[PDB]
């Protein structure tokens, strides 16, 4: 079948069987350490497993957070992360996804990322335009006595100059999704010049965001390139015009 | 019919009518403005009539966002946000809540913080402790290497030195709710010296942190004493330890 029924299957598969573990501390606890040096729990596993339940079917590459890359040759790879902010979720703060994204040799083909708690599916096949539960959706118009956003900054940015120059400011804590929110016009642009995010948190919303108008850029301002990798930490900033860009490009 | 029993009554009656417009920015128009001078929408009025419809008949005095006071000269004061995230909630980011204090004798003696998307009922009897549905809550522990906060700064603020005292950052841009995020343990802590809340944002949240033994105070430390108007506004540090509230005030 095709891609997003592929996507949305394991979705909502995780669905059900991890919601019950939001804002459950008191159920979850470490379960490994990812080969990123970082600690897996219970609910990661088990919603990482599920989605490999699928995905091994397929002969695929799948590339994902605490499992690295599988390599079967294909043409197709699968980049997934099974739930973005996870610090989240287990503490209960309504905000995070799940992300898949499948290239057809490096070539972005399908993305999706689905926000559980809001039941909404974001996704855009390449060169097909973003849809939000069916419905188009686009970066909106630049205003800059509007500016909304959300950062990851490094000790190398005038903080103060960014909160001068913008309206408002949010932090959610998940990139894949926050990515989604300048994809529907919520936030004028998100970035990380504090380089925590990899190839897994931001692939599916990567091709959603392009098919939105955004303009996705690395630290300097040109076009931003990734590796498949369960490592590489990088750069991003996605705005949505030039001007936005600059403000940011105009900080770093 | 108990506090608790209005308050969550008029929580889901509210909720029927205005989720539907959450995030379809589409679908509301301005049509006034709230005493001070900020846009009411359409959806503000709706929640806002059906919280008085319940309280006209029970004279007691209530204090309201988009109405002010309204004194009917009782000892019983309700002071309600029928939504506290209004940006979120019509841009459609799941960070809102509906807010319902009552005092006796000017006297917390009832909170009531509806979470929708959550469907979490936070609650506090004055003296008898802090719920979120039926669950007694209590704030996190104190760790200096794994800071969680929330925050608003004045201009004066040193971010730099801010951020290097806390381990995580989270800004969702509704205060009300916010505080129950200390309460229920996943933030040390959120504050406000921007001076922008007011006592309807705070009422509700002030009883359900209190009875969840949060530190709540103003810009000197000093305990945090307000006046139930739905004006002027105020300089608020929850926090969940007095570690947590020094590193707070070295930075003010
Ligand atoms: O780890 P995770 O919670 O699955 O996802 C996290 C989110 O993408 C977040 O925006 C980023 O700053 C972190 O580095 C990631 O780890
Ligand atoms: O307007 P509203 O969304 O009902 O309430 C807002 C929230 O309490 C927010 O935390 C605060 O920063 C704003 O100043 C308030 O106006
Ligand atoms: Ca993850
Ligand atoms: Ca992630
Ligand atoms: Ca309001
Ligand atoms: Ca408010």
């Amino acid at each position: 079948m095709k891609w997003d029924e592929i996507g949305k299957n394991i979705a909502k598969e995780i669905e059900k069987e991890i919601l019950p573990y939001f804002g459950r501390k008191d159920k979850s606890y470490v379960v490994g350490t990812s080969p990123s040096g970082d600690e897996t729990e219970i609910f990661d596993k088990i919603s990482e497993d599920i989605a490999l339940k699928y995905l091994k079917s397929l002969n695929v590459n799948i590339v994902s957070e605490e499992l690295g890359v599988i390599d079967n040759s294909s043409e197709w790879t699968v980049v997934i992360d099974p739930i973005d902010g996870s610090f989240n979720f287990i503490n209960g703060i309504p905000f995070f996804a799940f992300c898949f994204g499948v290239f057809k040799n490096n070539e972005p083909y399908y993305g999706l990322t689905y926000e559980f708690l809001t039941k909404s599916f974001y996704e855009a096949y390449k060169g097909k335009g973003a849809y939000l539960n069916g419905r188009k959706i686009k970066v909106k118009d630049f205003n800059p006595n509007n500016i909304v956003i959300s950062y990851y900054p490094s000790k190398k940015i005038d903080l103060e100059k960014l909160r001068n120059k913008v309206k408002r400011v949010r932090i959610f804590g998940a990139f894949g999704l926050e990515m989604c929110y300048v994809a529907k016009g919520t936030l004028d642009a998100v970035f990380d010049v504090r380089p925590k995010v990899r190839a897994v948190d931001i692939a599916s919303s990567y091709i959603i965001c392009k098919e939105a108008g955004a303009l996705i850029t690395d630290e300097n301002g040109d076009e931003l390139k990734f590796d498949l990798n369960a490592t590489d930490r990088l750069n991003i900033i996605v705005a949505n015009s030039k001007e936005m860009l600059d403000i940011i490009l105009d900080l770093l």
